[PDB]
RNA sequence: AAGA
């Protein structure tokens, strides 16, 4: 699965890329304060779900990137993740 | 789901 884990991987680097966060509302949104996102809630989005739906093959993929980071079952921007979140 |  190491190609598919690529295009997971970067799929879901555009989401977390300052290009798509600028106009992104709804995944600001559903960040928590420090910017952490449920991955299951990424694992739903249209995208990844045709790649996809095998949850540890979507957590091997982020665990590949330098763009985001994960703790337990969230994800969020590694830089400066903070100055993302949005009231729901 | 205008790549939530």
């Amino acid at each position: 699965q190491e190609l598919l884990k690529d295009y997971i991987k970067r799929q879901i680097e555009y989401y977390f890329s300052v290009d798509n966060l600028e106009r992104d509302f709804f995944l600001r949104r559903k960040m928590d304060a420090d910017g952490f996102l449920p991955i299951t809630l990424i694992a739903s989005f249209h995208r990844v779900q045709a790649l996809t739906t095998d949850i540890s093959l979507i957590f091997a993929a982020l665990k590949d990137s330098k763009v985001v980071e994960i703790v337990d079952e969230k994800v969020r921007r590694r830089e400066e993740p903070e100055k993302w979140p949005l009231p729901p």
